[PDB]
């Protein structure tokens, strides 16, 4: 059967010709969007019936379209003319990259302010950067992108050192007119190169690394059935990918004895956003979101062996859509491999005598996107101890500005003349929760300290509270790393050999949320991102945290929609929402390429197993 | 030459030949403690100097005596006679550990207790416990043990899983009385046991697991010179070992084009507590500080290959002093590595068409202790981009009791009958800094929301501050995880080529500090382990957050007393103390052998380089 096996080019293709068939893939239109939906609740006990949905552009002006098909059944179940200025636009095309400098190239506003600069405008790349919802009305229902300008001295250069400060335009690319170029003066673009493989910069390189061998003799101790389906170490899940979230881990279970008990439903980073903290008009508007607006999927890399996946690896190479409904595939783009990880558990006795060490191992899921200057990791694991984590990687180069004569509270300088503004980089995983089957609920967890007194005597102890979330309007959270604030999800009709409700743990790492004051447009559209931890019922549209469309869409969709329902959590079928994210002041170091930092959270079993559920891992 | 060498078999029978010749180790003597001191500031200008301290105990009732050698002279520096009443007792004896019970098993009371609850006297392990000071006038000046029991069935059995609650003893173990025992009544003895080797509760071992090989065909990338000088990818340093702290680091340096630059003078921890939550008189005293009152260091691992630690492998094997002064060496005892650690850096541009990845590695310096029940990892790492981390692994098996009928707000249920008193591990890190030199400073960081309104319009601007701390007074912080709080060490008078002062920021994971009562005895005992941050001026005489002597000291020693002085700290030779742990709730996973969990903090570079300091690393 596998109704979660990965889409294949076969189905795309299908999808292509029932849209054909249909009438709604003629010669004008353009697939922004293709996914398959997951199975509905309930079915398997049903024959397949395997659907897809699709964001349908038109080149020519017209309306574009939200439909579903059912590929097995060769039909389209739905077709929905979209409202774009009430709904928001579909996500950037990858074909309009090079619009906005395309059409800056041959306007007079532009050139004039290039020429001020004494820059060759066939020198000046420019950014096709999402433009989000500010005061500019004649936008509303348009598709427009804003563009900045960046200088690349010769086609291998890197054209970030460069910033063209003083200058941004925005661009309708469907009507192919530029609606605004502003210049609020001539900045010095930096001189100074930064490219990472000119020898000039590196010096020589290094001889004293040593290599460093990983193999698995025997092969690895996962295996991969139905393409896609994952067993190792007791666990089983489905390994998904979606162009717009990436990596989705499906149907996580942990086989304890002899039942398959599940976890989690589904996990996937259902959003991203990256907004900048510099008042500058220049860039004051942007935030992007490179999962909603640029979908993070469709750029997967293709994955080197022993360069960006060391040691034994087995790779998946999912197939997507392109602008036609032709499928392509994103060679080696997920990697899945298994590596140790130091020590799971030791004791020396005093009084028995035993010696007792054990080793730990982690499953490792990723795959790395580029979203322009910025590079992302995205690494799902699971432990041999029941925890499960999830880490991002974030590298790439930093967005750069002029550095302002005189400093700036906003803007970090990295080599002369040359700054990166502040900005932070958010994620939200989605969690669709089943611990033990699906009737779940979650709790705050606190530490709680005591007063010395009656009953502690000494002013030594300490406990804990723990307040369940009952209704969605109680289910919005903040962290509290003072007091050790964690998050249970639990299944109170399942409980352990102790009579306790068998659970896991949630660990965040306490890192700041959206920072931008609430009144802005920002705070709107990234509502999810104000907040640690969101609680929600399931239900089968409440994909993401910030809407299916978040192109030039303001508030009105999203987390704050799907929480004023108000419904009941309370032992109901229940989706977490954690948002984490990194706050970057750019440094030096940061430059000319930025090494790695990271973030993430993970769940840890809280009295799910009757004891250690690694005693029977070998020496 | 190296005047930071470990200590040799050599070094420490010359100093057991200066003590016995001077009348001060006869038969009634017993060194509780003995190190090499750490050269004095400005030193590498005259000849080695290479002295010891020794602590030694006196089982006759005599007073002990702190005592400075030259080894390199074959002098006593001085000897100094303690009043344990004011300054502290001796750190916990090796050979006391079965003292308490063997004192007990001849007491009435203690039979009594025993037979009410039918336990054999030769079953039953008395663990040697840290007393404190609590409301018992008799036992200040006097050497304290207290004894709690658990039931050993056979030679090979976990006595952990065997509890004796609502007992516990009092034991003078200079004169071999027992001062008291206290019965608040019986509870029930857990009868499960605990054998996590025993195949009845381990099932059949998994085969599942396949091998993972770990080599470096050209040994590894480090050199090891003068014993334990050790120089890897740009780094210098040298590895230490101390029978209190265990493995220390001196003279963290990193060679920057032909500038070998300082960063760290000395990295140790200093002190790690365990205080337990459990008001219940049996264990409300009950107050563990593995480092200064049992010497983690003494109780370090031999090491095996394979098990303990992977791939290519060098080994110390340190060598300390026994109770009389014979030199005993620690085969193994600590483990150097370099390991593979993912991506360092990943761009792939759009504008150049130039694709690069780069992989990251860290060097790796451990050990492994045991305290009774707890085993503890404690690891250094060095990254090729500058970062400095440490973590701490903590495993073994946790501390038992009853579980109490009708539960527990301080104590966890692991098996029927059988709880976990709630504690913490609390860990000092010890910074001895080193910022391109001695002359650095201090400065608290937080990040600044601003409102929206004039100078940021669109309310997306978000910015910074940094607060120098100058003077000892001001210098005890606290973490606030929700404004990305951060301490960055700089020299003011060394600057980056922006002209930027040069300095790494300190990340810290912001978990829970102490939580008893600021009224207790283990809030005055462990201050330091009630703020996360604190910058004192560098002395000689100031080692450990806790003071020389822990074991029974009333409150307000080492770091209270110290920051009392209010010295300079800005632009100084100073030293930060960073307090950091975990907080447990044990969980029914823990049981019979516990997963290790971690804790730790790292140090970044920040405007410490000029650019990214790894652009010279290989494809
Ligand atoms: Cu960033
Ligand atoms: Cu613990
Ligand atoms: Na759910
Ligand atoms: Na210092």
């Amino acid at each position: 059967a596998s109704p979660f096996r990965l889409a294949s080019a076969g189905e795309i293709s299908e999808v292509q010709g029932i849209l054909r068939t249909a009438g709604l893939l003629g010669p004008e239109k353009r697939i922004a969007y293709l996914g398959v939906l997951d199975p509905a609740r309930g079915a398997g006990s049903e024959a397949e019936d395997r659907r897809f949905r699709v964001f349908i552009h038109d080149v020519s002006g017209a309306r574009p379209q939200e439909v579903t098909v059912s590929v097995t059944n060769g039909t389209v179940i739905s077709a929905v003319e979209l409202d774009t200025a009430a709904t928001g636009e579909l996500p950037v095309l990858e074909e309009e990259f090079e619009v906005v400098e395309q059409l800056l190239a041959t306007d007079e506003r532009w050139l004039k302010a290039l020429a001020a600069r004494n820059l060759d405008v066939s020198k000046v790349r420019v950014a096709p950067l999402s433009a989000g919802v500010f005061e500019y009305a004649e936008e509303r229902g348009r598709r427009i992108l804003r563009g900045l300008a960046f200088v690349q001295d010769f086609p291998e250069d890197s054209a970030w050192a460069h910033p063209v400060d003083g200058l941004v335009a925005y661009v309708d690319v469907v009507s192919k007119e530029v609606t605004r170029v502003i210049d609020t003066g001539v900045f010095p673009v930096p001189a100074e190169h930064g490219n990472y493989t000119d020898p000039e910069l590196t010096g020589p390189l290094r001889t004293t690394q040593k290599p460093i061998s990983i193999t698995q003799p025997e092969g690895p101790s996962f295996t991969v059935t139905g393409g896609n389906h994952i067993e190792w170490e007791k666990w089983s899940l489905d390994v998904g990918f979606d162009v717009r979230e990436g990596v989705v881990l499906h149907n996580i279970a942990f086989r304890d004895g002899d039942r398959l008990r599940p976890i989690i439903n589904r996990a996937s980073i259902a959003e991203m956003v990256v907004p900048y903290g510099d008042p500058s008009p220049i860039r004051s508007w942007q935030n992007y979101f490179d999962t909603g607006e640029y979908l993070v999927g469709q750029y997967a890399n293709s994955l080197e062996l022993g360069c960006d996946c060391l040691g034994d690896i087995t790779y998946l190479s999912p197939v997507i859509s392109d602008a036609f409904g032709n499928p392509r595939e994103i060679r080696n783009g997920i990697c899945m491999h298994e590596e140790d990880w130091g020590i799971l558990a030791k004791h020396s006795d005093l009084w028995s005598g035993i010696n007792y060490t054990r080793r730990n191992r982690r499953m490792v899921i990723s795959f790395f996107t580029t979203i322009g200057n910025y590079d992302y990791g995205f690494y799902w694991y699971l432990y041999l101890d029941g925890t499960i984590e999830f880490e991002a990687k974030a590298t790439g180069v930093v967005f750069t500005s002029a550095f302002p004569e005189g400093g700036s509270d906003n803007i970090s300088q990295l080599a002369p003349g040359l700054g990166a503004p502040f900005h932070q980089h958010i994620f939200s995983a989605r969690l669709d929760m089943a611990i033990d089957g699906f009737t779940n609920r979650v709790e705050e967890e606190d530490v709680v300290r005591q007063t010395m007194g009656p009953g502690n005597e000494r002013g030594n102890a300490f406990s804990r509270k723990r307040t369940v979330l009952t209704r969605e309007s109680e289910a919005v959270r903040e962290a509290d790393a003072r007091t050790g604030r964690t998050w249970i999800i639990s299944n109170p009709e399942s409980k352990n050999r102790l009579n306790e409700p068998v659970g896991y743990k949630l660990h965040a790492h306490n890192q700041p949320t959206l920072l931008a004051d609430p009144g802005s447009s920002i705070a709107r559209r990234a509502a999810f991102a104000t907040k640690d931890l969101w609680v929600t019922r399931y239900a089968d549209d409440e994909r993401y945290p910030t809407g299916d469309f978040v192109n030039q869409h303001s508030g009105g969709a999203g987390l704050p929609s799907y929480i004023a329902q108000d419904r009941d959590i309370d032992g109901q079928d229940i989706v977490v929402w954690h948002t984490f994210g990194l706050t970057h002041f750019p440094r030096v170091e940061d430059w000319p390429i930025m090494p790695v930092d990271t973030v993430g959270f993970k769940l840890r079993p809280e009295g799910f197993f009757d004891r250690s559920p690694v005693l029977d891992v070998p020496a």
